[PDB]
């Protein structure tokens, strides 16, 4: 009986995380964003080799999409996934990452990835030795890694990020997912060490040797291009993402690439740059609980100024317009910018008003709570159209040409 192989997977929700992902929905998901990039049309003069470092989900996954359905490149991912197995969902992005696997295929092109702790060497080599193996060399590498913790590559020491403003002690007002609630919360000034810790985490340091490892080898070519994404954001969430723990992390990201840039001017006229991207529901979302309210509110403004999109309509805009168009948006430091819609005085303006006004008697008339829980869910390949969420399906879904590290 395969029915002992297969089970019904449903959402399970434990402590803000989703802890299950449906393999079909997460297919469907892959291919909706498939189909919104080709609908939308190709990008020219993009890249053709592609390293997507953080490509199973969220704006990396996104990349990986737009490099290949889009500018038509061959990609190389690389991320850190749980496969699945009888009775056990693996993560939404190692299915995910199957469905790019099985529509790059379809389309001709090529699609290996990698699994394992990108920050490690180990993890580095492996790449390498794939790029030499299969593609010569590689013409953009983007760096999309989200993570709280890393091991340093050398000392073995865990670093661990924080979410903290720094000086000041700062009260955050919050939605609460699980209860429903609004429910304001004050955090504590990070310690010298807490900074050093989410800025060894977060901020530039292995992606300069990404590029270091990578130049050293001779596998990114003439004219090559490098970004990482970051978000900045706006008052509401500014004690962190600016002048807070986070924002070190940032303001080091804005220095390494200052030398990341050096190494790759010096390799034939390569460039690195950092790019921003608007806040968008990610599975770490439920847990820091002002963005659940912050999203709750930008979505609703937005939707009604017909500005709301999420991870691939960015990132398609990204490339069209500022990685391989000639209308970019380029900020004072020399940042790529796709979150000015975010950022529009009066959107910010009505979102800071409603920011005051909102409880929990008026969250539903408030603010697009309801499309905040949808689009969660969605990450992980639930609510999706065109799937039937009766049918049994095999957790194990298997990867060609996926290397495990
Ligand atoms: N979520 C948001 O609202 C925004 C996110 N960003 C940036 O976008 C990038 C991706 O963030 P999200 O899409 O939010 O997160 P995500 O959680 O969707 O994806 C993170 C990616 O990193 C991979 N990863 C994590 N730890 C790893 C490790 N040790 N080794 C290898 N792979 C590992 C995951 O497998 C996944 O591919 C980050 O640089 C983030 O700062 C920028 C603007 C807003």
């Amino acid at each position: 009986g395969s029915h002992m192989l297969e089970m019904i997977i449903k959402p399970r929700v434990r402590g803000f995380i989703c802890v299950t992902a449906h393999p079909t929905g997460c297919e469907a998901n892959v291919k909706k964003q498939i189909d919104y990039v080709t609908t939308e049309g190709p990008i020219a003069n993009g890249p053709k080799r592609v390293l997507v470092i953080g490509a199973s989900t969220g704006y990396g996954l996104a990349a990986r999409i737009t490099a290949a359905f889009g500018c038509g490149a061959d990609t190389l991912g690389v991320f850190f996934e749980r496969p699945g197995e009888e009775g056990k969902p693996g993560t939404s992005g190692w299915y995910n990452s199957a469905a790019f696997h099985k529509f790059a295929a379809q389309k001709g092109l090529y699609a290996k990835s990698i699994n394992g702790d990108a920050f490690s060497d180990e993890i580095k080599q492996l790449t390498i030795d794939a790029i030499k193996q299969d593609l010569g060399q590689v013409d953009q590498v983007i760096y999309s890694l989200a993570s709280p913790r890393r091991t340093h590559p050398k000392t073995g020491e865990v670093f661990n990020s924080a979410l903290k403003p720094i000086g000041n002690a700062v009260n955050l007002r919050g939605l609460d997912t699980d209860k429903e609630v609004i429910k304001e919360s004050v955090l504590q000034p990070a310690t010298q060490s807490e900074i050093d810790s989410t800025v060894a985490v977060m901020g530039g340091e292995d992606w300069q040797m990404w590029i270091d490892a990578l130049l050293d080898a001779g596998v990114l070519a003439e004219g090559a291009q490098t970004t990482a994404f970051t978000y900045l954001g706006e008052k509401i969430t500014h004690d962190i993402y600016w002048n807070g723990s986070i924002g070190a992390a940032k303001k080091d990201l804005d220095q390494k690439v200052l030398a990341i840039r050096e190494s790759l001017a010096a390799h034939g006229g390569g460039d690195a740059r950092v790019s921003v991207l608007k806040a968008v529901v990610c599975q770490a979302s439920s847990a820091i609980p002002m963005m659940p309210l912050y999203l709750s509110l930008l979505f609703k403004v937005m939707k009604e100024k017909g500005t709301h999109e999420g991870c691939i309509e960015q990132v398609y805009s990204l490339y069209k317009d500022s990685l391989c168009g000639d209308s970019p948006h380029m900020d004072q430091e020399g940042r790529l910018r796709a979150d000015y819609k975010e950022l529009d005085p009066e959107v910010q303006n009505q979102v800071q008003q409603l920011w005051d006004q909102v409880t929990n008697d008026n969250i539903y008339q408030l603010t697009d709570f309801v499309g905040y829980k949808s689009e969660f869910l969605n990450l992980f390949g639930f609510g999706i159209d065109g799937v039937d969420y009766d049918a049994d399906v095999n957790p194990d879904v298997k990867i060609p040409n996926l290397i495990q590290g």
